[PDB]
């Protein structure tokens, strides 16, 4: 009833501002969240679970209850994606097949994804991928595809390859095109005295992953750029730049991720530049503090300032809205929830956005009016949008959720 | 009735948090928002209106309108007043004197700000101070009270000496201690040899400048950091570190400006540390782009930041709330509207947060529930709460207030 | 006698490590350094000299002697030129053309340089050109290749048109390709609501300013990317995306300002990465100071950076060096021969370096090896080479150089 | 003569013709000790716990082989690096790296602990400085020391440090020159913070607790080090600059200024003359952060040159304690060491070098063309033979050789752990 009320109210205020809350709400239902499985296992996956995160990331905390197989990880998922209101995806590493016998990371198959897929089909998620490139011992030079060593190449390009496969098999199966993000943690500690043999390495190898033409209504290749990582703070191979060549001349998507930039820089920008020259657009969701953190997204300036540039554009299906963190220091379902909430809490709110007008009252050179609007946005009632949206997809409204997340607790993940 | 409703819903909301609405109004009664005066007249005052802001700010844009006297200024306050709910004060600088002869600024007194007084009085305002140290040809040379020219240093000196007594005179009149902020853009543009000598002679200055032992009951001294400043690039003499020295040592408030940082630095985190030193603390809430641009404060994740520090330990005396902005690209008053709403909003979220659960939940390592009870702040009706406010204090709870505006600006504006 | 004893100690000591100083000088000789016309007058032009500088671009200080026109401007720049050895040429701005009578800027004509193209056949100078976008009413809104006004943008976009034809007929004329870049100021101060379109208009704009084919032997256009600007902080048409994705796709070559980007990002590691995607890549070399200010290039970390790349990749073609930089606070002649001589400086200092050894104790995970070396060479007597490519070059090899200003100064610049 | 002679000789008319007096420099350095930090030697592992984890927000990066493993090990390694590094020097030295059989819980360190570090000190004209250890530790664990809310994990803390004191106060005794002992702990929360009071206050009654007890200030020297952030307590750091600045200036401790742990284009060169004016000493940790405080090794570059620049133009020699602070684990810890030590010391002589007198009066006549001017012109004077000088005269190589070394210890030595 308190929500129906305050529903209703809601419903009547932005009414009265040309903001339609129904229509709102199934925009809402039109964006799906891929959520990163790696939040479940800290990114440790299947291969080599007790083995030792690389690539310049670090998960950070020792929070307990970590997922150990694929089994605990579609159990902790669920229990997320239960309190979670709306269209989600999944987003699969590669290192988290599933096999009975080891499998070399140049030589992996659809087959060995077969239980997700399944699970997916009984979940109705799309699925995401990933080749992974880190976390090998092919990959402790700190160079995979821009690596000097032909063979240690070849293995990434060969990796990569397959990946696009079982990406191609995703969407044939499930009838969504995977989106397949290409990231390496290629780079250098100190001083370079060659940043460009290593990109020029990777361009070609970047080339030879694309070469077999795959449908696109199956699948999408997309790529990350980052600007440093511990352990290789002082030059990126794959920079920014390199890949908005690459993203642009071989018309692949372009991953987005929001803590890859440099201090103030923020993706909402590019957005709209990249979209004029790059067929597609994968957006990593995620809160850096200070470094590329992966911290957990907040309902925040850079995350809300996304979402609009999202929306005010309807890049409903040009843009591929991922999330991307991993916080070891708290339960990590709560993680996914609290992250997958507030980017939805996000897109709710710009879709809830009087863009037209504000657009209009902009093109005019009423600056005044544009500020003052915007800003009056945040005090309009979305929240009581927001709690209708998770009751109609019967899902906690408020803090309750925590309550089911601290029941999981006890009765499973205490036991982990 | 809808207003009342929403009112009515959210009361039982914050209830169920513990937090209780009505409360929550008296305490936002209890934080005075000072408003700055020079963004009347994008800081022209009166000494010398049309003559060139020098100091290393400035104001951007051509927007009409602007005060060109006394009495423009306290008309175009006054219809920002009524816009905006609750406590405000005033804060003047000493270019802002009224007299019908020239002063010297080094012999400024109480009586040529006896109008601004006496209106204060009628708008149950308290007032704040400022000597000027920019926009003069003492100050020409980029430096003032740090100025090697013994005379051009004594003049700086003797009229932040007698601006003390303007502002002990605004305290023993108003009630209200007037807090005096010192700021001067002394620094260098380029590549410095002497970064010493200029702080030794700004030491030496200071102290003789507050040297005058005037009452507490009426008078404050603040001392105002800055990092860099167009043309002053360089170097600042009045560094973060030398202010909290002086400060500190000499138990002045301390002057913290939102823009006057590093990228990424944040007041915010300030508060706490600085208040275990000095005595007071003054905030120059303001919002830089890159630069100590002084834009119109939103209500963003800074600013609810420093409401939140501020209110969280109960900081009601110590913490003299400012707002320091000056935007000449959009209607002056409308500015100044936005910005002081945004404050008080971020203050009443932060009264209505549930702090003491939240202190205890981290307290006890439950950084799992903090995080998301944060969050779920966040989508708390506090709307509803604001709206209440903004009526019981018969101002606009929303958009509306942009009318008032536009017809003041429309009916009076037009005409300057 | 000194100085040639300083040459043949160091000519040893390199010799030793493999370095051959003759060499380097002969390769010093292959790299011209356009310098920017601008600093003369600070941006004043000749259309409008006394005017106003805007396009959220400054010029601070108020240092005397600036030239006022064409004669002036050629006179300051030969008394820099002969304090400044090697290669050279003149990066010209369209407002600094020479007409009788007033030209729209949507019509100059080559005939308006002529007299700029035979002082340049004098002195053995190449040029480069550059459209006007700033301090110009038709700039007033903020927005001119992405004015939503169609007729405004004509104008913009054929302004630039006519410029390609201006540069044109400069390479026809000397010899060598003029570059003429694209930059442009648009963009908004305060938040934004649509930064789709702006960027769409840009994009068309743009590709109509280069529809013209023109004889690559003559000419080359350049688009120039900026972050943000005084008075347009919040966003910025042309970012860097925008333009990276632009050179790439139409294959124009890409500008890179050193000034232009965010807090700790360099355009020294952009080199690379760019040239895998771009033809061709001109550098504006400038220091900012926490914003675009436009300080004069010291011989410091980046600029040095800048240099390495150029030189280790051997990009003695396709990139094309130039200065940006307006500082008006000192005697602008020192400003440019300071600025161009570290320019030159950091060239030498990298062609100095021992690179293929470095590459290749890099190759081998010869950490250790290659931070060394790398830091040793800073002690090598780089300096006995660059006095004596000094000497060679009928300048002052030291210091002295700041006599014939300041004799220049008192003898001309003085009386103005 | 030597080609370094003769290349001496021309620098020395070069320096001599703007009324610079080389021999002079090279006496000024010498009164110019740089402190080389103990743990490059082996990623900060210490000999408490040797192998078993880096802990606080700190991270040693790089596999490169050769760690020191033990006290003699690196007492040999820094021996490799200081031949190959002239003039003065000093040890700072870490409570982790104390000498025991047994194991000696950190709240009960003394002085007997340290006693072969003091005797090798003394053997090697070394002074020492000191630190607490704060981190890598289980009371540690949950991110807070000093500013626990626990009674007794704060005590503890507390107790460790008042101890390191004893042991600092120990070493200035008994070498005769004061050990500056350095406070940085990592306190500090990963993510979003709700209290950044309470731990502040707590941290604050704890220094003062730890410095109550009144020590010989020829004998030793209290200073603390602010933090922005470390990995896994990005958020917040309870000791913040403006924590420590407001701290030493009301206590009258030294202020520590670590080049690496500030904002982004934050710079510590800039502090010096502005903290200086309030706190009685300065210690200063010349580090180089590549994008966050990864403590790589110091360069010849603009920020550790600024650093020197402000120090020398004061003629800042007894309050300002210039220490290294880096910890770069991917290449060679001696050269790691030789390098950063070596750049420190080229950075003072060019200070040394600059006609600062001339350049302060042309500023402070307003003669801005000519100041920038010089100061680029000093650049491309000859220090580097003033250097190789310095060098010579202290007989440690001059030129890039030094690596040779490095390199043949590294084949004999290194290459058997
Ligand atoms: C697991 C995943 O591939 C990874 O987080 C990348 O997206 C990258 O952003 C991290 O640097
Ligand atoms: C007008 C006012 O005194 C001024 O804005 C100062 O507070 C300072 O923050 C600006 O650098
Ligand atoms: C004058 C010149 O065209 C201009 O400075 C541009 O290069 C741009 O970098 C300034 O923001
Ligand atoms: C080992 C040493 O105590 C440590 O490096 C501190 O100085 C601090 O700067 C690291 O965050
Ligand atoms: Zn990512
Ligand atoms: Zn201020
Ligand atoms: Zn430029
Ligand atoms: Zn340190």
């Amino acid at each position: 009833t308190q929500l129906e009320q305050a529903w209703e109210l809601a419903k009547q205020r932005f009414a009265a501002v040309g903001i339609d809350v129904e229509e709102a709400l199934r925009q809402l239902d039109r964006l799906p969240v891929s959520m990163h499985c790696w939040q479940g296992d800290d990114v440790s996956g299947f291969e080599n679970p007790e083995g030792s995160l690389t690539g310049g990331i670090q998960a950070t905390g020792n929070y307990p209850g970590k997922a150990r197989n694929a089994s605990e990880l579609r159990a902790d998922l669920e229990q997320a994606m239960r309190l979670i209101p709306g269209p989600k995806r999944l987003n699969l590493h590669a290192i988290y097949l599933e096999s009975d016998t080891p499998v070399s990371r140049d030589q992996i198959k659809p087959e060995h994804f077969k239980n997700w897929v399944e699970w997916a089909k009984a979940n109705q998620l799309g699925l995401d991928f990933n080749p992974s490139c880190f976390s090998h011992p092919l990959s402790a030079d700190g160079f995979t595809l821009s690596h000097a060593d032909d063979s240690i190449r070849q293995f990434w390009i060969d990796h990569c390859k397959a990946s696009r496969r079982v990406s191609a098999y995703f969407g044939e199966q499930l009838g969504t095109p995977s989106v397949m993000n290409i990231w390496i943690p290629d780079g250098m500690k100190d001083i370079t005295v060659d940043r460009l043999a290593p990109r020029q390495r990777l361009l070609a190898a970047l080339d030879e992953v694309i070469s077999e033409k795959l449908n696109p209504a199956h699948h999408i290749d997309a790529v990350e750029s980052k600007l440093f990582g511990i352990g290789a703070e002082s030059y990126t191979v794959g920079s920014n730049e390199f890949y908005m060549g690459y993203a642009t001349s071989r018309q692949t998507a372009l991953c987005l991720d929001a803590g890859h930039f440099h201090p103030t820089e923020v993706i909402s920008d590019k957005i709209s530049a990249a979209m004029l020259y790059v067929p597609q657009l994968l957006l990593h969701v995620s809160r850096p503090v200070r470094w590329d953190s992966d911290h957990v997204v907040l309902l925040d300036d850079e995350t809300q300032a996304i979402a609009s540039e999202i929306v005010r554009h309807d890049l409903f299906d040009r843009v591929h809205i991922g999330l991307d963190f991993f916080d070891a220091s708290i339960n990590r379902i709560a993680a996914w929830v609290i992250g997958t909430r507030n980017m939805k809490k996000a897109l709710l709110r710009a879709l809830l956005e009087p863009t037209a007008e504000l657009r209009k009252l902009e093109a005019p050179g009423d600056y005044t009016a544009r500020l003052a609007l915007l800003e009056e946005q945040k005090s309009l009632p979305w929240q009581a949008v927001w709690e209708m949206y998770c009751q109609r997809h019967d899902t906690p409204a408020g803090s309750e959720w925590l309550e089911s997340v601290r029941a999981y607790e006890k009765e499973i993940l205490s036991r982990r």
